[PDB]
């Protein structure tokens, strides 16, 4: 279906309402590495089993959290292209599931958001690196470090100052402990953006002060649960303030080279100075590597989702066509 348009009415409102009650997981219900999508599924803004169309996801993040249209479109079609079923139009917000329907040929994985190294990546705040055995479950130890960083840099609250320090700490942790640590291209970009989302979107919209309390933080991060009487943000936003997180500890993109403490800058990687290159590499390398020689119906689905992806890309970039026009 078409990418949904922006909200007609973007006002703060109760989103923990009678039609969107929190419910616990039933057997087969899928939750993954994204606390935003997890919460929308656990409140029935998405299907509660955690399998959704891109249009459902875009409508969910806008209606539930006032995620802005451009950011919703970019992230959703990126995730769908590398992790979703392009024929069925279904994406798992977590583990690989037969519920996304018959699989395309390898090397395409359709592994859901749990798929390491497509969208999901290292130095997550409350999820472990894939190397340590679990890239998707809430980690209490990592959350306790989030609380500690909030206590130290945020006076008990998670804010952009806390985001800047924790983002850097998680990178340094992965460099020290994950011999396979990768922090390039798409992950480099999204890892910074993600640290702003709690401050911008998990803060009750009646306050919108960028100060996330730890009761609200645990409710979202661990239980996929909006606070009682949660109001969504009062205006559309996504990553506003990412500049403060970067400026706190500017990092070059790079990877460990098969050993801990071997972080090596990748001059082939995009960085914040080459945003269009991040888009071009995502399409020409990541998507193309998953679908090198697509059949006619997969090629059509790819080109449609790649057009949709480009709608989410900031003006100034040229669209690239790996399967022609
Ligand atoms: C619009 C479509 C969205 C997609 C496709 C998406 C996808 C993802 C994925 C795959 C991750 C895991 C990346 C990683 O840490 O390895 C992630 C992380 C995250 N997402 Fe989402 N997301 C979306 C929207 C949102 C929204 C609306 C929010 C908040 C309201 C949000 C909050 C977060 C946060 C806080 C994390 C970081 C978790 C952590 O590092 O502990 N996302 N997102
Ligand atoms: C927008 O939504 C808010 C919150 O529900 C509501 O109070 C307001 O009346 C709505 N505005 C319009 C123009 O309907
Ligand atoms: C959570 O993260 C900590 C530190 O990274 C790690 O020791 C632990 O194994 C992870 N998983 C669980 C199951 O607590
Ligand atoms: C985070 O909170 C601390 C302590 O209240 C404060 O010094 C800092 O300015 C805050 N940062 C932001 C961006 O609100
Ligand atoms: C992507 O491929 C297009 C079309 O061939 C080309 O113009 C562009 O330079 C490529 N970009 C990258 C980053 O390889
Ligand atoms: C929606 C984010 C756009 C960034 C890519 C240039
Ligand atoms: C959601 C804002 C853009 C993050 C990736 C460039
Ligand atoms: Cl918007
Ligand atoms: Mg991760």
């Amino acid at each position: 279906g078409l990418p949904p348009g922006p909200l007609e009415n973007s006002s703060a409102k109760l989103v923990n309402d009678e039609a969107h009650p929190w419910k616990p997981l039933r057997p087969g219900d899928i939750r993954g590495p994204c606390p935003g999508l997890n919460t929308l599924a656990s409140h029935g803004y998405l299907p509660r089993n955690g399998v959704a169309t891109p249009a459902q996801i875009i409508n969910a993040v806008q209606e539930g959290f006032n995620f802005d249209n451009q950011a919703a479109i970019f992230l959703t079609y990126a995730a769908h292209l590398v992790d979703g079923n392009l024929i069925t139009d279904l994406l798992s917000i977590g583990r690989k599931t037969r519920l996304t329907g018959p699989d395309p040929p390898p090397p395409a994985s359709v592994g859901g958001l749990n798929e390491h190294g497509t969208f999901e990546g290292d130095a997550s705040m409350t999820r472990g690196d894939a190397f340590f055995g679990n890239n998707h479950d809430f980690n209490e130890t990592l959350f306790e470090q989030l609380v500690d960083y909030s206590n130290r840099f945020g006076g008990g609250k998670y804010n952009l100052t806390v985001a800047g320090e924790l983002r850097f700490k998680r990178i340094q942790d992965s460099i020290a402990t994950n011999p396979n640590f990768s922090f390039v291209d798409f992950r480099f970009f999204t890892a910074y953006g993600e640290t702003t989302f709690p401050a911008n979107l998990f803060v009750d919209g009646r306050r919108d002060d960028g100060q996330l309390d730890m009761d609200a933080a645990r409710s979202f991060f661990q239980f996929s649960r909006m606070p009682d009487d949660f109001f969504r943000a009062p205006s559309p936003r996504s990553g506003t303030g990412v500049e403060v997180v970067v400026q706190a500890h500017p990092m070059q993109p790079g990877r460990n080279v098969g050993k801990i403490n071997s972080y090596t800058v990748d001059p082939t990687s995009s960085d914040f100075s080459t945003p269009c290159l991040m888009y071009e590499k995502f399409v020409n390398i990541t998507v193309k590597s998953l679908y090198p020689n697509p059949t006619v119906q997969l090629r059509k689905a790819l080109n449609t989702n790649l057009d949709f992806l480009f709608q989410g890309v900031a003006a100034g970039c040229t669209q690239v066509f790996p399967y022609g026009r």
